[PDB]
């Protein structure tokens, strides 16, 4: 691989309804958003069946829950301009249909829900800088104008909440380096200059947040194996050095954090299985990685149901999705093997890919 | 003290809004609910204003934020009965006023939200039993018949979910020892029978899970100083020993996880003044206990922010509400001193006291 | 139980020969110091039989390995005077016979070893307060003269390391409360004050490290009752606060840190039988008690074998010494049921009691 | 670099003496093994000067302070044959004078002690097998004959006790990986098979004990940046996976457990600097490299002072040893900066560089 290289993405977006059910938004081969959902909130549970937003789109789309339980999806359309669909009413399958952001993006969009519980989108502009808009009263569909953060990205971007309230985005630059800057004040309009942390990635960064707060940040690296750093304090600027673990990964990864607290990390493998690796107690170190059985054909999406039973979606061969689970919920839990969620294929619409 | 004692409740009940903004509840001399809540989302804002609620009741209020984000209040009313009020949107001051739950209830309301979204109430009632009431739909006002679960109480009930999704509630019993039972499958009426956790309390116990899902009980004990006990796996059935920490206090305790994950309580102590103790470390051990001056008279309320910051509200000997916090997010926070929530006096109208 | 109790002590002091063998002295009913050891290093080897030191005692006798692997005793004599016997060599069986260290003495005799290598003896003086006296050079039969540190002792004291190399002791004050006094220099003579513990203890303060470094000591409280304290920094003056754990116990209680890095305390409890508790995780919280088979006549005396199995001796009701020991190197190995090592019976010569 | 490269050795082994001064062992330009002390222990003391062996020697010497504290240093002579020599008695600077132990060997000796008190000496033979000898007595000039463990090696062996007492071996072999293989009973001459641990490496395996048992290995990897691995049980078999750390190393990693129980580890950097890391909690993960200043031309060898004050020593570019520590007792004291200990050059004697 190529230092400019971006491993294959996630083949859907996924979000907990207000009720906890799971819902899965992807793109079809007719160019459309497409989701599905559990009917009752437990990962055994019947699924609802494919439908259709009407539009014609162009990039992944990315979900995110209101604060008040009603999902929201983002996506880029024909006209390069962002669009946005709600639910307008929670655990309901009604919607608003599309709606316009405007903007030029060139990138998937990535929304957080900030500490205030405003939704926040980021992307990639024209200008290729990071720009955001943002609810300007939570839950509500009143937003912001557009606003550039500067820098030049060369992935699509990903947010998190710091545990004290401030969002952080991480992107890749230029020099193919992870960068990031943040919010000064939690769910304030109050940014920080774009800095480096200093490592070449082949994948979007995925960042989760631990047990004790602090932020966690995946990706693949130059080798094509799994790296990751973290936090070290209580602040945005110090962080630990970079560890990679063996295995070499096709995929983006994709980290949960379990039952008992100890993130997991999913990925596509050298033999283009799923596989996973897991801390083995408190902070570390990680596990061997194990693989499920099935070649999968897009990085997994990681998802966690109502009674903590992790489940992972992917695009099988057949460009269909699929999904597994945990059969209890228990760090140690068997899982099932892959089964359909039939109705519909899916293309990969991610914009930096 | 007597093995029967109840230490002094908190004299409000709190939560945070769907924008995070915190929201207090308590009864006025009017016997009447009163509420007042931070215009902004941070310890440092204004404060509305008390607003009443018409009707006179006859407990503390108990309130949770619905999966919709809307709060929804919990009381007894003067026949005995329970009632609700709720917000009819979500970061409102609209609410529908008193609306009729039925039943025959001895002690404050407990409520608490399932991992599937539905809010669920747990009271002593008229025969001293622990009896329930939920909602058979998620966040919606359409409530289940009333049914109960046994037992003999003699403090009021104190509920939580367990990491996989099963909530458990505690209780003082008759032979004031430490009391609890659990749903066996997650958010689903099946439950098991009482267990004794084998020690007497002087408090009603309160619950909180910890970092890596396992829950944490503190009551006040026969000696009157704070004690506490912890799940050991990943089970409602295995427990730690009990311990006790050194201090006489003369409330009932209120605990918060801090921003780094660690537990801190905060109680009346000894001299009457807010006492506060954390865990120096993952898992402990705790520290002595810190003074704030100024005596109080109820027991602490504890809240966070929507940037993590604690803030605590007591009664004063104004009988007025006020309350302290934290000066910036970190654990080791310099903190303010008390202020005034002015406009109404408050009273002690928990009903197991 | 009296606030000024002294829990009944172990009935031998065990050490660990260069060779890792197992080495138990104790006062039989001749008045004579006797010992007896594993003649390979493991919980399940024969033992070589007792042995007798001539001379009478008055006092339990305390055990050192030196720097140079051979065992030192020290023991107070008719003349209420200090004395010592060592091994001539490390691993063998010739030993000097008791040798005299003067001075006046009124309690046990308790030894260190300091981080340079010398052997230190810690004892109440005639006077009521803490004496001292060590080798002047590693390992060789060159002592200091004795030395006051002052205080007002009530219980044996106890002498453990910090991480740092100081020396820390331990003891009931007048105030039945626990005190302790430090080295403020590495193996060097220039000590602290004087400084409360500030709470009662009804036994012999009993002191261990932590994996961390931290310091932690248990002793019985006024209420029967383990209780136990730690070091939350770097220094002797910031400790945690006290905490009790359930659980009447009649007997010192003896702590050791198994394989895995965790606490684990013996005492006898009571039913009169051993109990044992264990740290569930890393730095707690504590297991309930568990309980061997047989009622017990002294406090356990705790040790480790050479595979890092656990061993305990104990006074049996025939007035014998009796031990049980771990079948596996492991955490939650299996236990053996009591076993004799017969040949003598024992006598509690510990001087505060 | 090659994946059969070597990372350059550290140029002295070094030894607490039964009173905890340090004492280093290299090989000058005569060809001789010479040795320095300190005077007393602790890192700012005097040294004696160096003191020199005499007879010509062909690897590396490595020393062990036997179970009576005697020090013991073995290396190859002009004859490929292991010889050894000891202190006479504990803390003295009398010596036996090289003795032999014959056999044929083609790796620097590495010794262990034995949980029960024997010392053992591990060697690559003439055959290339890994081949060892012990004490059959502790702390006695008694040798067992040499046996072979087979396997083939391309290393110096690296051994280390497990928490149950069993000595495991670590190197590398014929593919560049790193193997190990074990005793199955404690102390026992009763091993397991060779297993391979799966990744290459580009240095001798360096192995130390983390505060809860589990061993870890270092060592250099293909990408000539720092890797480990940890055991995750309480076995011999099952370990982590490998990690990385970013940063070209270019000696030998050289790891310590500080005074809090967690790792450090310094090795050469890309610029020829000592480099250090630590684990910034417990468990990590790993801080960036922090550089002292001043070119080095070895690995470091790391040490632990009597007060558990850190000093590292490094062969300068005057060819002398030079060294540095921590000025206090603490995990961030700050440090001494190079320091000459004169009177000799060193060469690298190693036997496979
Ligand atoms: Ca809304
Ligand atoms: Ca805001
Ligand atoms: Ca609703
Ligand atoms: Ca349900
Ligand atoms: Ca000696
Ligand atoms: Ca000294
Ligand atoms: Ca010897
Ligand atoms: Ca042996
Ligand atoms: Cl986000
Ligand atoms: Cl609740
Ligand atoms: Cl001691
Ligand atoms: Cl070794
Ligand atoms: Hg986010
Ligand atoms: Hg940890
Ligand atoms: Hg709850
Ligand atoms: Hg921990
Ligand atoms: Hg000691
Ligand atoms: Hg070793």
């Amino acid at each position: 691989i190529e230092n400019s290289a971006i491993a294959l993405s996630g083949i859907v977006s996924v979000a907990n309804n207000a009720d906890n059910r799971l819902e899965v938004f992807g793109v079809s081969t007719d160019s459309a958003v497409w989701h599905n959902w559990q009917t009752a909130p437990l990962p055994n549970s019947s699924w609802a069946g494919w439908n259709k937003f009407n539009g014609v789109v162009t990039s992944k789309p990315a979900v995110h829950r209101n604060s008040d339980g009603r999902l929201e999806v983002f996506v880029r359309g024909t006209d390069n301009a962002l669009w946005h669909n709600w639910q307008t009413a929670a655990d309901t399958n009604t919607w608003s249909s599309w709606q316009p952001l405007y903007g030029g993006i060139t990138s998937n969009p990535e929304v957080c829900l900030n500490s205030d519980g405003r939704l926040e989108v980021f992307v990639r502009g024209s200008d290729n800088a990071l720009w955001h808009i943002w609810q300007t009263a939570a839950h509500t569909n009143s937003w912001s104008n557009w606003k550039s953060l500067g820098g030049t990205l060369t992935s699509n971007p990903a947010a998190h909440l710091n545990a004290d309230g401030r969002i952080e985005v991480f992107a890749r630059g230029a020099d193919n380096a992870l960068w990031h800057i943040w919010q000064t004040a939690a769910h304030t309009d109050q940014w920080s200059n774009w800095q480096s942390l200093k490592s070449v990635i082949t994948s979007d960064p995925v960042v989760i947040n631990n047990c004790d707060g602090r932020l966690e940040v995946f990706a693949r690296g130059a080798d094509s194996t799994l790296r990751h750093i973290s936090q070290i304090g209580s602040d945005s600027v110090s962080w630990s050095n970079w560890q990679c673990l063996d295995g070499v990964i096709t995929s983006a990864p994709a980290a949960v954090k379990n039952i008992s607290g100890q993130l997991e990390v999913f990925a596509r493998g050298a033999d283009n299985t799923l596989w996973r690796t897991w801390q083995t107690s408190h902070n570390g170190p990680w596990s061997n990685w194990s693989s499920f059985t099935g070649i999968i054909a897009s990085a997994p999406t990681v998802a966690k149901n109502s009674d903590g039973r992790i489940e992972v979606f992917v695009l099988g061969l057949d460009k269909a999705l699929w999904h597994l689970w945990q059969t209890t919920s228990s760090t140690t839990s068997s899982w099932t093997t892959w089964a359909l969620i039939g109705g519909i294929t899916l293309i990969d619409a991610s914009v930096i890919k």
